[PDB]
């Protein structure tokens, strides 16, 4: 028993990491197979950033200019492309490291871990959860760009985000592997508006089922609700709509445990009515959101 | 920006994991040179957990009974002793994967990041904190036994704790690589008294420090005050007496701050006579205490 923020072990997205320099800017690339992902701003210098033309900074670069190191060794760039907000740099070796892995776009709500990197050396590894709003609360430094979020399916890593910048406010923001931002964000140092964020309503139950599941159950009530009820509480609290397709997900976990989703939806109605009372769950004094019903199986089960 | 639990990257500590079973017990082990390092509980059988004769039971295995797998090859056992709680089984083969590592015995409120493992893989990685009464507070199910905690320094990777059981209460005991436990448990299925916990004061000190770095400084206040008197409600609210050692490792942040140790020791003296108001820090509704100062410098700076 016992329940943590768990990340998914490292070790393949290690293997992965390289260091991307291109003029004086140095970040974090993904090389997997013949090819290092990392965010196109690497291209850009200072006074560049508040609007970069990166198609006219890109063509100003050739293959020679971008260095690529895995470690101590360098690797020799044969190809470079633009895809959206990510360069593609063609190497000439494969990375013998290469796990099998594929490119998703995670939806909100979805968590994953984030291996932090700084000048293509890992520095540590965190779960984060995609924001409804698409951001993600990570820790970052300047460096970190190119670091990347994954998840592993046994075998399998998905990398699923690549870090870009950090908002005026201090979340994060970043794209899928082929470039595409996640939410509304571009890659300028221009004041971006971040979506007004909702708690991960689904998350929040998953994570009250793991509660339950661990001993934590002083929050148990003798009250029931309805979606429609729960969902008024919810809007009021700036929680995310619970649907079917929510409780329908959450069935493995009220299989598990005998408690109903709407029973669990009634006393999370009444946690976010009334508060903690001083009390915590799973040791926090909070409601958490980024755990998914998923996260919650694989944990309480022992998935490897 | 940010602050998150972070844990170390976990892939130097996979390339280690072994399965090791012993008649129809199986648990993981930890493969360094030539030798496999996991509890010696793996020889019990379920009669024999009340209070196993260890010295009895290993005397009924030999080499060959002791079964090695790392994923899929294995492992030709060669040798088998007892140190303490842990069974060293001498292998005819180095793991081409073992980093560079010592054995070290962390001290009561120091942190490390734990490598959950089922049946020798790598399920998730997280960061604990010895508890100033020698448990963790981890995620371990059934066949999480073996898995280990550990430090990375560069290159170096400092194992210092491995996991043998669950207590009652849910809290989780182990040994050192020597196979010395870390408190006054023993390995069997015993209850066992956990001392009387208390909050790791130096870390929470620490925390408030990477808050203020962070941004959160809504706790900041008019007031200082001295180690006597703030050790007067460290003592009733149970958190550890703060030394001068203690303030003299806050230096550094003290430092960067520009917030004396005495004045930070204040706001958190109001922090816990008046609770949080509703209010968070770095994320948390209550007061963190599993960062040590180190941990907030390495986050705070970007050490890879
Ligand atoms: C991720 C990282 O380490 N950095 C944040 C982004 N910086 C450039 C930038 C500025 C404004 C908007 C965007 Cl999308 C990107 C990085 C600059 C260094 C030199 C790599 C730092
Ligand atoms: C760590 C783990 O997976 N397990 C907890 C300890 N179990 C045996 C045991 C019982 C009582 C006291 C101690 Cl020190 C150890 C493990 C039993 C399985 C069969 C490995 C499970």
């Amino acid at each position: 028993s016992g329940f943590r923020k768990m990340a998914f072990p490292s070790g393949k997205v290690e293997g992965c990491m390289v260091q991307v320099t291109c003029g004086t800017t140095t970040l974090n690339g993904l090389w997997l197979d013949d090819v290092v992902y990392c965010p196109r701003h690497v291209i850009c210098t200072s006074e560049d950033m508040l609007n970069p033309n990166y198609e006219d900074l890109l063509i100003r670069k050739s293959n020679h200019n971008f260095l690529v190191q895995a470690g101590n060794v360098q690797l020799r760039v044969i190809g470079h492309s633009m895809q959206n907000c990510v360069l593609k740099l063609k190497v000439d070796t494969a990375n013998p490291k290469t796990p099998k892995y594929k490119f998703v776009r995670i939806q909100p709500g979805q968590t994953f871990s984030v291996l932090a990197c700084y000048n293509g050396s890992p520095s540590g590894v965190y779960q984060c959860a995609m924001r409804p709003n698409f951001t993600i609360k990570g820790s970052f430094l300047n460096g970190s760009c190119g670091s990347v979020g994954f998840n592993i399916d046994y075998d399998c890593v998905s990398f699923c985000y690549m870090h870009h910048m950090e908002l005026p406010t201090g979340v994060h923001a970043g794209t899928d592997l082929e470039g595409n931002f996640y939410g509304p964000f571009v890659d300028r140092q221009t004041a971006q508006a971040a979506g007004t964020d909702t708690t991960i309503t689904v998350n929040v139950l998953a994570w009250l089922y793991a509660a339950v599941i661990n001993g934590d159950r002083w929050f148990l009530n003798r009250f029931t609700t309805t979606l429609n009820d729960f969902n008024l509480v919810a809007m009021k609290y700036n929680y995310e709509p619970l649907t079917q397709d929510h409780v329908d997900i959450l069935g493995p976990l009220s299989a598990q445990t005998g408690i109903a989703v709407l029973d669990m939806c009634a006393s999370l109605k009444e946690l976010l009515q009334n508060g903690m009372n001083g009390r915590t769950i799973l040791g926090s004094a909070l409601l958490e959101d980024e755990f998914t019903p998923f996260d919650v199986v694989r944990q309480c089960s022992g998935v490897t």
